[PDB]
């Protein structure tokens, strides 16, 4: 996750209007420290991320905390919800589904939050204006930023972009003008680009064998 020449992001403050709700904090303590990352929820039960933001919790999903639409370190308007069982992309992309327990009050993340459509990406294209929104770690602890910029290549599950991350990105949802979303950011190649999992054909038919009721347009 890069800062590049176009490094145009801005603070959500109303973190669960429209399609910002569905973006999420991610928070696994290590011993001495902690790991953050960024996610979307997409289903009943289910974020999207990376394996490498996963992996954080060494195989032990109950590390991990989501937090939609967190607001500040303060602020969890939805508070929490604990992993439960990480489902890994069987491809070679950087993506892996998390699924998450209900809250204390028996909600489902999916039912406190809209979950996040998904592109189906037959119009997704080069030079097409998108945005990257999730929780850069050069900012405040569990505030939403968005990062908007533009498509600079597509082929086979990688989708680059010349909009600005950091790391605490990873796992971010990548958005089209439509506000589906057409990736999941990884990383990219300081200071060339940034990089996300394009979800093509292969990698929807992975969603929707794990995730019935995902949303795909």
């Amino acid at each position: 996750s890069c800062i590049l020449p176009n490094n145009n992001r801005h603070q959500i403050f109303n973190t669960t209007q429209g399609h910002y709700d569905a973006v999420s904090f991610i928070y696994i303590p290590i011993d001495g420290g902690y790991m953050s990352g960024s996610g979307v929820v997409v289903g009943e039960n289910e974020i999207l991320t990376n394996k490498h933001v996963v992996n954080g919790a060494k195989g032990n999903p109950r590390n991990i905390s989501v937090h939609p639409s967190a607001k500040n370190e303060n602020d969890y308007p939805n508070g929490k919800f604990v992993g439960q069982e990480i489902i890994p992309y069987p491809g070679n992309s950087d993506l892996a589904i998390l699924r998450v327990s209900p809250n204390e009050h028996n909600q489902h993340i999916g039912q406190v939050v809209k979950p996040a459509t998904i592109s189906s990406n037959t119009d997704t294209r080069i030079n097409e204006n998108i945005t990257v929104t999730g929780y850069p770690g050069d900012k405040p602890l569990a505030t939403m930023w968005e990062s908007v910029g533009k498509v600079v290549y597509i082929g086979g599950e990688e989708l680059r972009y010349d909009l600005s991350t950091v790391g605490g990105n990873s796992g971010s949802p990548v958005f089209n003008g439509k506000n589906q979303v057409i990736g999941i950011h990884y990383g990219g190649v300081c200071n060339k680009y940034n990089s996300s999992v394009y979800i093509n054909d292969f990698v929807q038919q992975f969603l929707r064998n794990n995730i019935p009721d995902i949303n795909i347009q």
